[PDB]
């Protein structure tokens, strides 16, 4: 065993030392070459056709071109060879636990299928990762190249889920803490998995990225911080690290959260509703299993990928006509249509546990105008999402430490009132989206007067076609004129 | 309804005709977001994900771009609205015939498949256009839009598969000659100079990672219709003809690095030998219920249609004890235990191996006698040979001297430009081909066995010295003189 | 005379009129070939070595491209070849007026050299432009084109530099307004200059530019407002226009106002200052102008470009030896230091007539450190720079026009409210920085006291490295801790 | 003294060591922001405005990229940091002798201006190196970071410009002849300045490159061949290399060798030979030099750029007079025509000493044609462009070193054979361009019936348009018909 060299469009020609060589090819790994990046963003952005698996290249060439970068500045961090493969490792496996269309599984199927679960991708990966392990022989491979299994695969966890339960961690020592600040950063969010994902995205999407990654690598240096050894950026580089939060935010509003990418994942989510009864994965010992409880067994979430969307879509069984009836109105472009966008104003804070009841009081609006037809709740989705910059109300580039270069081993803190007055306010808002069932002529103009009868009774932001889409009730509220 | 509006990340932002968009929006068409381009080399080039959908968009998008462009120059063409879309939707669907991994469907399994028949996807994308046409009730669409099906449907189908009679005269009904120009657009057969590869080789390169060298706005800048021999065909301006030479041999590049890479072509392969394995056992459900194979789906356009690279997946998470030897192949793949390769060679002089012979040659392999000490012993089964016809699109025939050109002083009148008008340094032959051996044997002592009759049998039949012969088959290169 | 193509490495093949060619192939608009378009940018960074001429080229592409799409989607609006010749020839042109180093020499040189007059590269444009069309007989050509040039030749200068003074404009009436927004739009900022300099210098310094300029052309309509027809765009669009500011924000941060770029234009401004009374520039009837006074001679000032540099570089006449030294220090890259960088905090706001005496104010603040160097204002530069979204104080989102795709002839206004909450609260800002002209140790150690010590009266922002550069000075400053 | 961080649109963020900035912050290192790579190509390819400066740094830093992945791969060669500074510097510095325009100034201008002496980049490289070393100090700045200055400095210039005089070499032995190949490789031309200008010339061009510099670095590795150790090629990148020199002929084709490149080229230099008696450039100890012999001191070649057209263009002294109307021509582009190209057939080959004879031979030609003016000898140009693969008629991959998987320190050959039959068959052939000075519609129409027939006589190859431009004397040539 030698290492590879791949080509990737991203990152041009990545080596793969022989022991992540047989990480990847195993079924667990390979597996992720069947997960579409983006989801249901596919059927809106053409160029999307990439999957996890090469995402997950990406991140593991990036892990160990920052670690490799560190220790190369800095021998006296003692970075060994061991560090490096194990970063890499987290690197390459932290993508593993992901579903069928990525976002739309763990953050709309699994949530609506089970609702008492606690689940996360990143919870899956390392449940995945185990599984990759245990099946495929791994612990004496990684012996062989000078990985001690059982501190090193806690430590591989450790950096994709965080602590498994004071220094939490197990897998290294304080001495080494800035090493669990590359793959993902649970302290301000700024780790290699976003710096592949924008390259990557912006390449397939055909949008541009505006944030250099290569430059906040060479920037980058370990200094004291509180007592732990923490990942430092230079001072100057700052406006650049809002920059980044920008561009998230950015893909997230174009792309990620695309008003119809999310009505696509809903319509897939609720065909996969409709045909968890009927759909069976077999997984250990020949049990079978159900999408729903695919994540209960690893052997059988092995083999939960996008095709179960074309296994649906092919079906003649008559038990799966309605999953496999929505599907069929996709592929003709049949979707449930955009009513319009609003927003919550002053300290109004939308909680899950409301989410369902907004339906019910969309349908409850009294609009004062003429109607041909009556909708109701169920006519309705609403679809309540949460824009933000990594970390709920709080600004990460207040838990961001920086250097001078005056001082280069003297850590320090800086504010926003120290970088720039046309900076955010806020780092955290809602947006609601609502769409409706009945498609016809008729039904959207009903749905347009609700929904910003709603809106007004709500006291939301005015949509921005207001005026246009429902001319008869935005005069009654003075706040919008 | 309206114009759409599709975000592309070769061409950026490309406006669909309400026409086109309906077309897209079938079972038909969205068939494509499930077949890659490359086949197997999405398994060596973690790029290239991308199916046969985006890549029809870009061609239905530039063969618009090229009719208009002509219309804008040269008014006195009366290219019309109704010509253009007919171009656009040739241009979109030209892809529609392709089966599961592109080319591995066509280029190997039907042909191991369905010996006795002659498939290919030209013939497939007219079928499934056919079907398209009318599972959806795309005619009065048509008509809505000015259109006259009669004529226009046949004139689609011309620009895909070419004369639909044998002539042995102008062959074509959809078109009068007036318009031959029209013909050469989305798939050109008197030289290959057409919309389709410029997508590919920009939305290939992008993908793969490796960067392309030909430049088709250029191209279209400089393109103008003129009479030759009592037609009117594209033009270009003669000083763009090293570019089209070029164009050429960027196709060969990307064909040597990647879409006949060694280890793609194994991949594609190892497939083809899963489904031949599962050919008995998976059932499509088509046209009255009636269930088809794999291998019959190309009788059924409402079979085919729901036959794409889905079938890979089927067959790896079956259960199925029938389906054991195919999902084992497959599984094979993903340990990456895959057939060994031992290297390439060509023919010489005017040796010319035709498909027919193709089948002895593992048979030949095994046959040879390497005077060398041998732990083990191979046979024919043990070996693949894999035979790549390389060109320039037109066999022996070099595609430039099928073009014609116009001066700067005269753009009206074509001429003609010969080899050595161009350059000295240009091929002297415009085909040849290579020869791949591998082994399914991947220890250690079978592969060095297997080089050893390899390198025997390149000296044997007088092919070209393996380019690590004098490594891997030391005792065996010294024999030949013409090698030394 | 027929149509020439030119290859441009951002916009690919551009198609020029024979008109055009005639008006690029005279000495007052080749000149633009030996005027880098980013000044001592290019000493920062080195690609940065594009000139004027090809950004005016691009620019006249792109005010092409605009006005043909409106033209093809809304022949209602009467769009004639004429008028896309004169809109070319204006965006082509509409950069004719800048002078050695571009910015350095409107923005430093002549505030300095001519603090009574009022120059703009504007008018310098249309200076230009008029000396160009009389001296080369452009005139018989434009109307062998169809071109009537008292009209034209009005409605181009308009374009560049807006009304000559209800409607204000002569070369063209109300039906055509939205033709004045193309080259350069004075109501809200939004043409295809930025559009070029965005993707160019992008191109040329290695930073990645987001905003897609195609995208907004395919959106862009022409609809009444206010009784005249104005360029809209559709609502949707919206985040992304904001996107296109905070871009030019960010190109401004990150490289138009670098550090170090605007101390090596502000050294070549003192060398041209000190050179000033010794070169001689021949203009009309062999008239000598000076480099401040080529400005007042078109013939002169054809003559005027980044070539003064190296005139002064390879001298040899004692007389330019100061202005000579200068630029030595340039080349052995003995610049002027940088000290930091503050803001002003709460309503402060300082004004240009105050900028004089901010080099005098920090030489006179009294750190309490013991000091091996006195310094005196003369030692000190104090350069203010005003960071906006090019309309003061104002959004210009507030100044543009949307549509929405049920009604896309009816115009709208959107509020920063009715798009995100995590946009800018204000659209101005100043930045201060400083330098010491002397560059030892000891001197810049002691300018650094002097300099936050200054800020802390002043009560500006905390510089970023303040606790690093002065540890003994920042504790006093409650504010700060 | 700490390392720099410079941004470059090719390759990103570049680190250079602090004797590297000293050596960049001279004015002999400066001064190549003066000059034009393209030369003449400026004027036709518009975002062709980048200077040598910059490719010069690309170069090296290259040379360090590829050392440093030599070393890296293979411990057992020894590379020290001291052999990797060397050979940076060897790359940063061998595009100093350079004249202004690039390739006009010493492969038009010097052989015709001093056709007595031999002077070549090369050449110019090592002396303005030496003069660099000298003039700054830089000797005990070398010692600082561990270099010998003695044999350092001469395997820099052996680098740059080969053998100074069985082992040739001088500055290193034979265990290190590897290095030799990295800035300009002797054998193949196989070396880190073509992999910049292809990436950079192609980045300003508008043309895509086809050649993956990274992709080769990855696979070099270094073996022993007869009795030296040197780069070798892994043996499936063969098709690569020869690709690679196709690409660097199609870029002369398309760019470098553009017949109105080649025109304005030719143009500049003859307003130089004009005005070569008139402008003075001041050298060592005050004495005075001329353009044609700058090249005699280092100090007055310093001053020797791009600058030289500008002086000639702004000159008011009737001397100029000529040279001047020459550059104002180029300024309204009435430039010399072209009239067409052609080649010798067969085994004819053009000698250099017969360039001068053959405007004699073309305006001797008896076209059988009614012609309006008789032209002369001096009223046409003939330009002989000698394209090949950098090694005259022989093939550079027969010069290459290459290896196999199985046996990675075995060198091997391979031959055009076990490639492909679709390779060129010749590795070189000549262009003949022909231009008329006399650019009037009558001397034009004439140059072109004399040409053609000029073509028919000698039997070269028969123009492109030639059935277009002279329709009544291509039917005489039966091979032509
Ligand atoms: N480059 C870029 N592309 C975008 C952006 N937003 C959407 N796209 C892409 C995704 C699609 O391929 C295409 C059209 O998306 P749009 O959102 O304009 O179309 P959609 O039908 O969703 O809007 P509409 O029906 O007009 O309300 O544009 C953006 O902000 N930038
Ligand atoms: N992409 C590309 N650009 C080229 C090529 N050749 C030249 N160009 C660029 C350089 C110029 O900016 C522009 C026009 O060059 P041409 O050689 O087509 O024009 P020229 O006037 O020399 O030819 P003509 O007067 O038509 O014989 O195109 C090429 O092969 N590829
Ligand atoms: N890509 C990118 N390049 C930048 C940015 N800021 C500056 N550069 C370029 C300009 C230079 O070629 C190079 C280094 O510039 P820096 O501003 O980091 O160095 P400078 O010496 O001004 O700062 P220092 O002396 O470290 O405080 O990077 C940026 O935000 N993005
Ligand atoms: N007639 C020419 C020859 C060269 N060049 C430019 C294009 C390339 O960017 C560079 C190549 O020549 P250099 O002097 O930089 O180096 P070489 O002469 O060594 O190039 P090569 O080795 O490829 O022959 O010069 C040019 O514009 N015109």
């Amino acid at each position: 065993d030698t290492m590879k060299v791949i080509n990737d469009p991203i990152h041009g020609h990545i080596e793969l030392h022989p022991l992540l060589v047989r990480i990847i090819d195993t079924p667990q790994f390979q597996r992720l070459r069947y997960i579409k990046q983006l989801g249901g963003g596919y059927y809106v952005f053409p160029g999307a056709s990439h999957n996890r698996f090469e995402h997950s290249l990406g991140v593991g060439y990036l892990a160990g071109c920052l670690v490799h970068a560190l220790g190369e500045k800095q021998p006296e961090l003692q970075i060994s060879e061991r560090d490096v493969l194990c970063v890499q490792i987290a690197g390459l496996c932290r993508n593993l636990g992901h579903g069928p269309f990525s976002h739309m599984f763990d953050g709309r199927f699994i949530p609506l299928a089970r609702p008492e679960v606690k689940w996360t991708h990143e919870q899956g990966s390392v449940m995945m990762f185990e599984h990759l392990i245990n099946s495929n022989g791994i612990k004496p491979v990684m012996e062989q190249y000078g990985l001690i299994p059982e501190e090193d695969i806690c430590f591989i966890k450790e950096q994709i889920v965080g602590p498994l339960e004071l220094w939490p961690y197990k897998g290294r020592p304080e001495n080494k803490s800035f090493l669990y600040e590359i793959v993902s950063n649970k302290r301000n969010g700024i780790d290699v998995d976003k710096w592949d994902y924008f390259a990557r995205d912006c390449h397939h999407l055909g949008i541009q990225n505006n944030f250099d990654y290569k430059r906040f690598i060479k920037f980058a240096r370990v200094c004291e911080v509180d007592n732990e050894l923490r990942i430092c950026a230079r001072d100057k580089e700052v406006g650049n690290l809002y920059d980044m939060f920008h561009t998230r935010n950015s893909l997230h509003r174009r792309a990620y959260q695309h008003k119809v990418g999310n009505i696509i994942d809903t319509m897939i989510t609720d065909a996969f509703l409709k045909a968890d009864d009927y759909i069976e994965i077999t997984g250990a010992g020949g049990k079978k299993y159900r999408i729903s409880t695919a994540i209960d067994d690893m052997e059988a979430y092995t083999k939960l990928t996008d095709n179960i969307f074309l296994e649906i879509l092919y079906s003649t069984d008559p038990k799966l006509k309605d999953a496999r009836e929505i599907l069929k109105q996709i592929e003709y472009r049949n979707l449930f249509k955009y009513v319009g966008e609003t927003q919550p104003t002053g300290q109004i804070k939308i909680k899950r546990e409301d989410y369902e009841s907004l339906p019910k009081e969309v349908a409850s609006a009294k609009p004062k105008v003429l109607l041909d037809v009556k909708l109701k709740a169920e006519d309705f989705i609403v679809d309540v999402i949460n824009m933000d910059y990594g970390m709920q109300e709080k600004n990460p580039i207040d838990h961001v430490s920086f250097y001078c270069k005056t001082a280069p081993n003297r850590a320090i803190r800086i504010t926003k009132n120290q970088v720039s007055q046309l900076l955010p306010e806020k780092f955290a808002e809602q947006l609601i989206r609502v769409y409706c069932k009945k498609v016809d002529r008729k039904s959207l103009y009903a749905a347009r007067q609700y929904f910003v009868q709603w809106c007004a009774d709500r006291n939301f932001t005015k949509p921005q076609d207001g005026d246009v889409i429902a001319p008869l009730i935005t005069p009654q509220k003075k706040e919008w004129n």
